[PDB]
C-alpha cells in the first residue's frame, strides 16, 4: 500500500530546487519515499525580499 | 515547507460556516495554519434531520 | 440505484440559499432526495434589478 | 462581444460577500457588467487578524 | 468533521480488490472509516513478476 | 439525437457489477440504451453491513 | 430554478448544425429553453455512410 | 512576452464566425494578435430573436 | 482493441473542416478509422496570411 | 525516455480484463512495456450481443 | 481586491527563467504584484534558432 | 496536419533538462518537430541512486 502526503517546497533558485525542498523534508521523517508528482507551481513575490519559487508535490511512500 | 490536510467541515447554516468548522478543527491540533483552499461543496439531505452544508478544504500549515 | 438531476437554484441573498432553492424544488417533485453536489456558482447582474446568486447542484435521489 | 476580468474579492463575513466585493470593484470602473462566474474560493488565516474569505470570479462585461 | 487520507492499494487480481487493499489498511489503523472515492487506477507491469492492479482512493473517516 | 441520464449503480461484489446495476435499471425503463460512460467510482463503508461498490455512469439512449 | 438535460445532436454538415439538432429536439418537448452549453464534440466515421458530426450540449430550461 | 485577453464573440451563423467576431474585436484595438485558443462554446436561445452562437477565446498578442 | 492517434487538422474555412482535414489524413494511412473526439480548437493569426482554424482530434481506429 | 500509446481494450467480463486486453496487445508488438494508466472506462450496449466493457489506458514503454 | 493578468514569459535557459520573464514584465508596469500561479509550460522548437522555454502564469496584483 | 507523440524525458539535473531529453529523442527520429507541451512532471526517488526528474511532453511535428 502507498500513501501520499501533499507538501509545498520553496526555493529562491528554481522550481526543481523547490520540489527537492519538499522531498528532502518528507525523507527526514518518512521511510520508503518512492516518488513525487508535481501538482502545482507558483512564485511568492509580495511577501518576501527575494522571489520564492514554490512547487507543490504529492510525495508517495510505501507503507510498513 | 507547507503541508496540507484534506478536511470536510459541516454546518447546518452555510457553506462559509462549514469551511470554518474544518478550519477550527485544524487549528485545535496544528500550529501555524496559514490558509485553506475550497475544493468541493455539497449538502447532506437524506441522512440528517436538518440539511447539513459540507465544505471540503485543503488546510495548509507551515512546517516546524 | 441513485439518479441525479442537474438544477440551478437562485437567491437574492447567498450562494447557500441558491443551493437550497434547487434542493427545495427537487423535494417538491421527487421522493427520497438524499444529497446534492455543488458543481458551479455565479451571479446574474445585467438582466436583474438586484444581483441574483446562482448555485448549480447535481441533486441525487434513490430510485423506487 | 463580452470580455472578462479575473478578480478576487475578500470579506471577513462570507464567500457570497467576497464575490460581491470583486463585483462592486468591477462596477466602479467598468460599464455594462452583466454576470460573474465563481472560479475559486479560499480563506486567508495566517496573514490577517480575522479570517478573510476570498472568492475569485471572472466578471463579464459587454463591450462598447 | 471528516478527514481523508490518499492511499494506493494493490492486487494481482482486479481494480476492485486493489481498492479493498487500501481500505483494509485504513481500517487497521483508523476508526470510523466511512467511504472511499476512487481517484486513479493503473497497472504495474515492468517492475513485477505478475501484473499488479493499483487503485488509488481518498479514504474518508469521521474525526473523534 | 441521444440523451444521457446520470445513474449510480451499487454492488457488494465489484465496480463492474455496480456499473451493470445502473445499466440494468436504465434498460428496465428506457428503450434504445446504446452505451454508458463511467464518470466516478467509490465505496460506501460506514453506512452498510458489507462494503458496497458504487459506479456512477452517464447512460446514453437514442431518442424515438 | 433552471434544469439542464444532456443531449447529443448529430448533423452530416457541421458541429454548429449538430448543436442545433439537439436544441431543436429540446424545444419540441420543453418549454422555456433558455441556453445550451457545449460539453463535447466528435465525429462518427465507421458506423455511417457519411461522416456524422456530433455535438453534445447541456440544454437549460426555466422551470414552471 | 505574450498576454491573453478573454473574449466571447457572438454570431447568428456558426461557432467559427463567433470565434472570428472576438478575434476581429481584439485586432481593432491591439497590435500583434498572434493566436486564439477556444475555451468554451454555447448558444443563447431565450434572450434573443434568433439563436446566437457564442465562442469564448483567449486571444494572445505579443507585447511591445 | 482500438488505438488513437492525436492529430491537429487545419482549414482556412471552419473548425468542422479542420477536424475533417485531420480525419482525411488518418484515413490516407490507416485502416478501420471508426471515430474521432475533438480535444482542442484554436486559430492561428500571426504566422499566416489568412486566419487558419485548427481542430485537434483523437482519431480512433480498430486494430488488425 | 518513455513513450505512451493510447489503447482501448474490451472484455465481455470486467473493466480489469478490458485493461489486460489492451496491455496484452501492446506486449505483442512492443518491448519493455513498464506500466499502464487508466484514462477512461465505458460499456458498449447497443452495437453488441453481450455488453462489452471497455477500458482505455496509456501504455508506457521504455525506449531502445 | 486582487486582479490577475495572464502572461506567457519566454527564456532560452529554463522554465523558471521564463516564469521570471513574465513576472519582470508585470512588475515594469503594475504596482503591488504579489504572486504568480503557473498555468501552462511548453517549448517552441520549429520557429526559433534556439529552443525557447515558455511558462504561462496568472500574475496577481493588489488593486489601488 | 500536426501529429503529437507523448514522451517522458528524464534528467538527474532539472525539469527543463528532462523536457529537453524527450525533445532530443523526438528530433533523432522525426522530422519537422515544431513545439512541445508539458503535460506532467514528477521525480523518481525509490528506484534510482540519484533522484531523477521526469517531464512528460506532447511533442508536435508537422506531417510530410
Ligand atoms: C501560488 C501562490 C498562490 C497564492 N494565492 C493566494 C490567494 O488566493 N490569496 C491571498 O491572499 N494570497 C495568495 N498568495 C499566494 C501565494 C502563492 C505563491
Ligand atoms: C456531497 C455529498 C456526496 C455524497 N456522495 C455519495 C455517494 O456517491 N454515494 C452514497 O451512497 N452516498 C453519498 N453521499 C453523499 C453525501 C454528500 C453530502
Ligand atoms: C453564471 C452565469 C453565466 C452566464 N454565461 C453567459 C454566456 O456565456 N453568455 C450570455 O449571453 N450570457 C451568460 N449569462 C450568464 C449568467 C450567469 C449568471
Ligand atoms: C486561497 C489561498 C491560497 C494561497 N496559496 C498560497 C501558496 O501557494 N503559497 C504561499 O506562500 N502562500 C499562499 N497563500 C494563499 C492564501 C489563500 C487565501
Ligand atoms: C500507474 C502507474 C504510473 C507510473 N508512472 C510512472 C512515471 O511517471 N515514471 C516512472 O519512472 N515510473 C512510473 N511508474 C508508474 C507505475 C504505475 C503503476
Ligand atoms: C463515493 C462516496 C462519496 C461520499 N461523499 C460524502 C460526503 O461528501 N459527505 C457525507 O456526509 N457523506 C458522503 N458519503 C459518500 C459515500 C460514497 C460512497
Ligand atoms: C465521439 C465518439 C466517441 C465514441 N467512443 C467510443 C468508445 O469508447 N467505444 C466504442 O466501441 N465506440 C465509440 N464510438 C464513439 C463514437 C463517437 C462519435
Ligand atoms: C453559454 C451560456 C451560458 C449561460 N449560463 C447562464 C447561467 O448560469 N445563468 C443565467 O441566468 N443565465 C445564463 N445564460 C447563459 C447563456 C449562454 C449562452
Ligand atoms: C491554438 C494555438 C496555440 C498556440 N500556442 C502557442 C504558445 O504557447 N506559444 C507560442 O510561441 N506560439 C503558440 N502558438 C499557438 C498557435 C495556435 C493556433
Ligand atoms: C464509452 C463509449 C462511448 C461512446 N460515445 C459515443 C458517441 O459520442 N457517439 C456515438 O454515435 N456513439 C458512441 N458510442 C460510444 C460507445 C462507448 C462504449
Ligand atoms: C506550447 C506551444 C503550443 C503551441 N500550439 C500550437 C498550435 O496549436 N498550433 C500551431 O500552429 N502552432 C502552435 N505552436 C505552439 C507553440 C508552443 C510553444
Ligand atoms: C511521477 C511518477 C509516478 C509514479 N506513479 C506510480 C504508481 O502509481 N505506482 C507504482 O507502483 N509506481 C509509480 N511510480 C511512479 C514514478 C514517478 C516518477
Ligand atoms: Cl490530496
Ligand atoms: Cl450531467
Ligand atoms: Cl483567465
Ligand atoms: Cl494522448
Ligand atoms: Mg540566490
Ligand atoms: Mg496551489
Ligand atoms: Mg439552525
Ligand atoms: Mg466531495
Ligand atoms: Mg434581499
Ligand atoms: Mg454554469
Ligand atoms: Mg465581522
Ligand atoms: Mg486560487
Ligand atoms: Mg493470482
Ligand atoms: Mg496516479
Ligand atoms: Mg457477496
Ligand atoms: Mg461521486
Ligand atoms: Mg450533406
Ligand atoms: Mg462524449
Ligand atoms: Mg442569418
Ligand atoms: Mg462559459
Ligand atoms: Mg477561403
Ligand atoms: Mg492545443
Ligand atoms: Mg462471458
Ligand atoms: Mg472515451
Ligand atoms: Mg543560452
Ligand atoms: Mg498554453
Ligand atoms: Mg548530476
Ligand atoms: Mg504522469
Ligand atoms: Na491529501
Ligand atoms: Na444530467
Ligand atoms: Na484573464
Ligand atoms: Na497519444
Amino acid at each position: 500500500v502507498f500513501k501520499k502526503v501533499l507538501l509545498t517546497g520553496t526555493s529562491e533558485e528554481s522550481f526543481t530546487a523547490a520540489a527537492d525542498d519538499a522531498i528532502d523534508r518528507a525523507e527526514d521523517t518518512l521511510d520508503n519515499v518512492v516518488w513525487a508528482e508535481v501538482v502545482d507551481q507558483g512564485v511568492e513575490i509580495g511577501a518576501v525580499e527575494e522571489r520564492t519559487y514554490q512547487t507543490e508535490v504529492q510525495v508517495a511512500f510505501e507503507l510498513d
